[PDB]
């Protein structure tokens, strides 16, 4: 029966609620009891609150008539407002004190979820403020989870007049007896109410939901704690810089403030950051999510030496230049952390700061060639079955859902030991031929994967393998250079490829390392763990990118 | 003869050079003269200064090697350092005073003009500074300008060892007679002059530039003032949003720092701002150029209705919320003015400033229909020609090259009259077939506003025009406000459409409003005075957007 979901901003999505500020500074300055309210509401359908509610004046020409209302009501009581009273004071600080309630906002997340139609309606003023921005930000957060925002002052209308309620109606195309209505000020839900629409009088967000849940039969309290905001690509700005004659870089894009460049790993995508590029963007930066060269809409030449190490770097300079960046921040993963600590090595002044997710840095061995110490080592044996241009291709391009849905797998669900693969012929030969869905990702997600590697399959990514030798002679270059700009590095517990104690030495060649450390993290950090990756990285962006 | 151009970096394109600092150091605090480039050139070949700028170590492990060298000087000349004595503190100082040497830039600008290969040949290092993002800055800000760019510390040998000239000659494609070399430390220009280079010691740059102007044959002293860098639009990086399901909008984006918008004009692209791209990124912002609906790459659905204010506007809103921008500043022209204006009436929230070059702010008359308002205006006769879907649109696209060649010139230049339009049945009715290039543009930048035009022609470019009630309905919504944050209005004298006698009236809406005005500048405001508008809108941004 319920459909529908319709929230109001103040005292119900964000609090505290501004009418708050009007019974808190009569309180706080010991003035008539309601004085702030009878000015604020002042005449009513005609006062000077509705028409600011309505659209017809600013908040900047509105706060002028609110004083002389104050005046007025000061007068008529007999009492002096106090010497430096202000009202742009008192509403500044009431503005930018009002915060997103959490536990309101994952309510109407989760309803949404269910399949609700969700909406915010709300009174509220075009802001022409100094300050304004702070409620550009709330808003902007709070709006992109609803599927529709509706504003007394873009309307023209305001509660509790009976035409907006129509409004709504018309907008979400429900009848109201499938609509739930939450409100903190009763007189506001009233016509929604005669409508015949359920609704909930807000005053402490506990019971609310609590009705809430119950009017609505979903669990909304005591939920377990969900996933960050993920992305949707057809919602991203997506960018493209040529880098040169046959080199395209794509990229997504969100946020404003410091750049910071997402640098994926081996075989993925931009789309591998998903957790990551609004929580970031909300920390207050700029991101551009790459699909690195060889994947998704980048472009992929076929040649082995375009995917060397120093091209590859060459090519992110490029791109910043391009943009018109001096720096950015390099954050990479597996082989995209690989190259982050090249751009630190090899381009300091380009790189604001540097952070890999499970990559160590390890200095080029000057006196061992490369492909040796791959075969030292018996889990990278995977590497040396890359090595023969062709053959890694034909597994992995077989079957696209097949090679995702076996790679991307928790900890505790791997199909595929990176065991002898040479001898065994291949990195599925023992993997089932329709793997089950690991809790990490939904089958969506793994078909994104599968269309994005439709367009150039496998050689591009594998050609990133195939430049040991290459890769390490540049390297040597760098053996008496130290990275002495802010980096950091985090390491997954149960990445049994690029485990954690492969990292411990590099203090040595970084000796200011910051360091994060995710416990039951497999290989796919950012899908794994991304609530953790997410508080990691904001944390050391806001200490040392910033 | 000569094809060539070389040019090193310190005391030549940018000043003052840092050797000047050991110099200038030893004087300011009476040091024994020499002492500090006895220091620096410790070692020689295998001194510290050399690993340095081979790129074996980085600029902060040279920093205590430099330190110990001085020290070391100082005690075999008997002498002490001062407390506080700082080679950090030095040098930090000496790479943040050093500019770019304007005369010698433009010189090489202009040899690029006359076909020259160009390049920058120079010792430097790897800067892992703190403060190293200046020199970052200054190396894009020169390396654009030039065919190569070619760092000592990047390929690992360095000025005067012979290897270096041979793999410039290499790099350039050219014999060594056919290039001039010029530096300012004469060592370093003997194995040039042995390959047999011409060669120049640049000491004062006009003498260089003398000397630079006698070889090539070119004049590159008192030359007139050339116009700012312009875009070439495939090194731009391009992106795109969708911001409802038909309606993709495409922008070219450089720069970093506050957002700032630029919306065009009819019939234009995002490429009639290239002039302003540039700087204003190189000026600290963020520059987004857009093709506004209707234009370029961006979507052109065929409905009238689609291009009304409301809906344009909304758009933007959209277009900011999906590249999570909280605010930008607005710069329109023509059109894209008026637009900028209503995003600043409707959305103060998301506008941080707003400006409009030509288009002023003219609050809707609520008692007269806007198409008795046009009528009553003789220039504006054009718009009543447009009203009728279909007969402008066949005009404008029967030959693209005569459109734009007709439409775009200076005020001393014009082919059309906007004189009784619909009389003489069209625009171009009395121009001519073939008109002549206006010296406002080339033939190259004509055609790429062809080829732009050939995707959607003329209908969505148009139906902005068709939309006059629906746009006065819409503004007589805003009628009781006014416009109180951060704004500028730009009159150009000799545009005869939008007349600055037009915007007189503005300071009842926008008491605070700030002005620019344009002296012999027709309605082609950016390409007719790319130098003046670019120098108003930084000072505006500068002042109020930042
Ligand atoms: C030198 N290097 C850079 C990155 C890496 C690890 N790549 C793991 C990808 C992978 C994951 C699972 C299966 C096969 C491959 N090694
Ligand atoms: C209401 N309004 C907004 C912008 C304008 C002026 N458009 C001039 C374009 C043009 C220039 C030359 C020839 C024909 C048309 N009027
Ligand atoms: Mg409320
Ligand atoms: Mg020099």
């Amino acid at each position: 029966t319920l459909r529908a979901a319709v929230f109001d901003l103040d005292g119900v999505l964000a609090l505290p609620a501004v009418f708050g500020v009007l019974g808190r500074t009569e309180e706080a300055l010991a003035l008539p009891r309601g004085l702030l309210n009878d000015a604020f509401q002042k005449g009513g359908p005609e006062g000077a609150t509705t028409r600011l509610m309505k659209g017809e004046i600013t908040l900047s020409q509105w706060i002028p008539l609110m004083e002389e209302n104050c005046r007025k009501c000061s007068e008529t009581a007999k009492v002096c407002l106090p010497k430096n009273f202000s009202i742009k004071e008192i509403f500044d600080k009431a503005i930018s004190a009002r915060k997103i309630n959490r536990p309101m906002l994952q309510a109407a997340l989760m309803l949404r979820k269910k399949g609700f139609t969700t909406a915010i309606l709300t009174n509220t003023w075009l802001d022409d403020r100094a300050e304004r921005d702070g409620l550009a930000q709330l808003m902007c957060e709070l709006k992109m989870h609803f599927d529709f925002l509706i504003e007394s002052c873009q309307v023209g209308m305001v509660k509790p007049e009976p035409q907006i309620y129509k409004f709504l109606l018309d907008t979400l195309k429900a009848s109201p007896s499938e609509v739930v209505f939450l409100d903190d000020i009763g007189a506001n839900l009233k016509p929604a109410r005669d409508l015949g629409m359920v609704t909930i009088l807000v005053q402490d967000t506990d019971t609310a939901l609590k009705e809430l849940e119950k009017v609505t039969g979903i669990q909304l309290l005591n939920t377990p704690a969900p996933l960050p905001t993920s992305c949707n690509p057809s919602d991203m700005s997506h960018g493209y810089v040529t880098v040169k004659p046959r080199v395209r870089l794509h990229f997504v894009e969100l946020g404003s403030g410091p750049a910071v460049c997402l640098c994926h790993g081996f075989p993925e995508s931009w789309y591998s950051w998903r957790y990551q590029i609004p929580a970031l963007a909300q920390a207050g930066y700029r991101v551009l999510a790459m699909d690195m060269k060889g994947y998704g809409e980048s472009s992929a030449p076929p040649e082995i030496e375009e995917y060397c190490m120093e091209v590859l770097c060459k090519e992110m300079v490029t791109f910043l230049d391009k943009l018109g960046l001096s720096q950015a921040v390099f954050i990479g993963h597996d082989w995209g952390g690989m190259l982050v600590w090249y751009m630190a090595l090899f381009y300091p002044e380009r790189v604001r700061a540097v952070a890999s997710l499970n990559t160590p840095f390890i200095p080029a061995n000057p006196n061992m060639s490369p492909l040796e110490s791959i075969k030292a080592n018996p889990v990278f044996d995977y590497q040396l079955y890359f090595q023969e241009p062709g053959v890694a291709e034909a597994e992995l391009e077989q079957n696209l859902s097949r090679t995702f849905k076996s790679l991307f797998r928790a900890s505790d669900e791997s199909v595929l030991s990176m065991h002898k693969v040479c001898e065994a012929g291949g990195l599925f030969v023992n993997s089932p031929e329709e793997p089950s869905l690991s809790r990490m990702v939904t089958e969506e997600e793994i078909q994104f994967y599968v269309q994005q590697f439709k367009k150039s399959g496998f050689r591009g990514p594998l050609n990133w393998y195939r430049n040991m030798e290459r890769n390490w002679k540049w390297a040597c270059k760098s053996l008496g250079r130290k990275i002495l700009i802010p980096a950091l590095m985090v390491t997954a517990e149960k990445d049994f490829v690029l485990v954690p104690q492969m990292s411990q030495h590099m203090e040595d060649w970084i000796p200011h390392l910051k360091r994060g450390h995710i416990e039951d993290c497999g290989h796919w950090t950012q899908m794994d763990k991304p609530t953790e990756v997410n508080q990691i990285l904001i944390k050391w962006l806001d200490s040392d990118a910033r």
